[PDB]
């Protein structure tokens, strides 16, 4: 509960998603703030029971100022048959990068260079630990009253390796979201790295540009074909890499077309800037940016320190992950990692 007796009390409502529900809170004995997320029916369905282990795991292995932090996990207040509902305790973030982009806000160049600036910083640090964010959008980019920008929602997260007994290891073109969907993932190119989260990046630095969707496709055709509008005809080689053969034939059909300048897809926006957004915005995985090499760009020159952007060491290991567990096993795991947050707490 959150009565006068009892740890926090709630204040509001700001977040209803597939997530559960995040409600604004405040330590009862401090005033201090927080949010509080519920997660309700934690282990009804084994997919969502995945993505809850696997954001607990990635988020007790982070700490950095630009990634989501679990400030506490409740323990469970019912015997252990009983407890169905999880409750995790995070930084109090007021709004996300999709309400700000989107609304009568001021957006300027500034506030982009910044906003961005604590993207990439998060990511540096992300990508060293091995683990690939693959939904990285607006509404997953929190953002407080003190302008910080942490990168949140780790659900869908996985390493350098994901495994062959998972649908999305086939039916990549279904990974996350579709605006935001790396062109690897959408035509299946077998090369799934670090680069897919700085394709995202790309798209939502674009739309900080314009305040605008870049590539808002309706379909799977249209969204191939909104990103070739702008960046050109796939080559030869990434061609012959997709994996179906439909697709593959679709992309043959359609007549020869050069890429369309960023200056003429953004008129009059910052040159750094789009020289920067050319660097993300490439078909092939390894022809993109690093998030580390990003942070070098001039347009981030501002704020960019070499000395206060860390990488996270030891790297993060998803073994946990590919493991094929039945929803009481993976129940077992989430109590087990709300156990050890406690453990290790009680052990500093
Ligand atoms: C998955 C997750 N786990 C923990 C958190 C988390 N969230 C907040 N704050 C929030 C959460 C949600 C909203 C919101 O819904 N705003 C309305 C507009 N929104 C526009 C984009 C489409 C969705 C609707 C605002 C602030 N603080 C701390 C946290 F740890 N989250 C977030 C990313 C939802």
């Amino acid at each position: 509960t959150f009565d006068v007796g009892d740890e926090y009390e709630i204040i509001e409502t700001i977040g209803n998603g597939a997530y559960g529900v995040v409600s604004s809170a405040r330590r009862r004995l401090t005033g201090q703030q927080v949010a509080i997320k519920k997660i309700p029916n934690a282990f009804d369905v084994v997919t969502n029971a995945k993505r809850t282990l696997r954001e607990l795991k990635i988020l007790k292995h982070f700490k950095h100022d630009n990634i989501i932090a679990i400030k506490d996990i409740l323990r469970p207040t019912v015997p252990y048959g009983e407890f169905k509902s999880v409750y995790v305790v995070l930084d109090l973030m007021e709004s996300d990068l999709h309400q700000i982009i989107h609304s009568s806000q001021p957006l300027t160049l500034e506030h982009v260079r910044y906003f961005l600036y604590q993207l990439l910083r998060g990511l540096k640090y992300m990508h060293s630990a091995q683990v690939i964010h693959r939904d990285l959008k607006p509404s997953n980019l929190l953002v407080n009253e003190n302008c910080e920008l942490k990168i949140g929602d780790f659900g869908m997260a996985r390493g350098l390796c994901t495994s062959p007994a998972e649908h999305q290891y086939f039916m990549t073109e279904y990974v996350a979201t579709r605006w935001y969907r790396a062109p690897e993932l959408m035509l299946s190119l077998h090369e799934y790295t670090q680069a897919i989260d700085l394709w995202s990046v790309g798209c939502i630095f674009g739309e900080m540009l314009a305040r605008r969707q870049l590539f808002p496709g309706k379909n799977y055709v249209h969204q191939l074909q909104l990103i070739m509008m702008v960046l050109g005809t796939p080559s030869p080689a990434v061609i012959q890499a997709v994996g179906a053969e439909r697709v593959r034939a679709y992309i043959q059909s359609l007549p020869p077309r050069q890429p369309v300048p960023w200056e003429t897809v953004y008129p009059g926006a910052d040159r750094q800037a789009l020289s920067l957004l050319g660097r993300m915005l490439r078909f092939e995985p390894s022809a993109r940016i690093s998030a580390a090499a990003a942070l070098r760009h001039p347009f981030l020159a501002k704020y960019h320190d070499p000395d206060d952007e860390p990488d996270c060491a030891p790297p993060f290991d998803f073994a946990f992950d590919r493991e094929a567990l039945t929803r009481e096993r993976i129940k077992e795991a989430i109590v087990a990692e709300i156990e050890d947050f406690h453990a290790r707490r009680e052990g500093i």
